[PDB]
C-alpha cells in the first residue's frame, strides 16, 4: 500500500476488510486519525507520519495515542491542533 493512496479516508477505510473483530476499536475511528490498515494483525500507519501503532486497547482513542506517540505530525496538528497535541505530551 502507498502512503500516498491513502490521503483520502475513503480509502483508508477500504483497507480495513479482514480487521479482526476481536479488536476493541473501529475501522472508522482509525481511518479518521489518519490510520489504515496494513494486513498484518492490527498493525495500522498513519498517511502523513508513517506512525506505526499496533496492539489496540479497550477503550483507546486513535487520536490520543497519534498524539502519544508521533506529537509531531502535520496532519494530527491540522486536525487537532498544537494545544491538543501538547497536552497529550504533559505540557499543560
Ligand atoms: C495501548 N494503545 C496502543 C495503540 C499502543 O500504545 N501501542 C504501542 C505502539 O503501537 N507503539 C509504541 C511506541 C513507542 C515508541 C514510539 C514508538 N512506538 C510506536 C508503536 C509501535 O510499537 N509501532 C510498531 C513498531 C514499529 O513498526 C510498526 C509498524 C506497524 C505497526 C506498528 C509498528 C505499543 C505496541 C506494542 C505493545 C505495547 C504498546
Ligand atoms: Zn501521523
Amino acid at each position: 500500500i502507498s502512503n500516498l493512496s491513502m490521503q483520502t479516508h475513503a480509502a483508508r477505510m477500504r483497507t480495513f476488510m479482514y480487521w479482526p473483530s476481536s479488536v476493541p476499536v473501529q475501522p472508522e475511528q482509525l481511518a479518521s486519525a489518519g490510520f489504515y490498515y496494513v494486513g498484518r494483525n492490527d498493525d495500522v500507519k498513519c498517511f502523513c507520519c508513517d506512525g506505526g501503532l499496533r496492539c489496540w486497547e479497550s477503550g483507546d482513542d486513535p487520536w490520543v495515542e497519534h498524539a502519544k506517540w508521533f506529537p509531531r505530525c502535520e496532519f494530527l496538528i491540522r486536525m487537532k491542533g498544537q494545544e491538543f497535541v501538547d497536552e497529550i505530551q504533559g505540557r499543560y
